[PDB]
């Protein structure tokens, strides 16, 4: 699988989170529901680098 990394630069939490996903279209929904929930509606971005969500709240 695909491990990808969403980054914290959000005004409630900090730090890193890694999880397993086929793909970022399956990446996005895992990470996407873990900020949604806490409030992270930064701004998104996919560094293709190193495969990493990059949201900033």
């Amino acid at each position: 699988m695909t491990t990808f990394k969403l980054i914290i630069n959000g005004k409630t939490l900090k730090g890193e989170t890694t999880t397993e996903a086929v793909d970022a279209a399956t990446a996005e929904k895992v990470f996407k529901q873990y900020a949604n929930d806490n409030g992270i509606d930064g701004e998104w971005t996919y560094d293709d680098a190193t495969k990493t969500f990059t949201v900033t709240e």
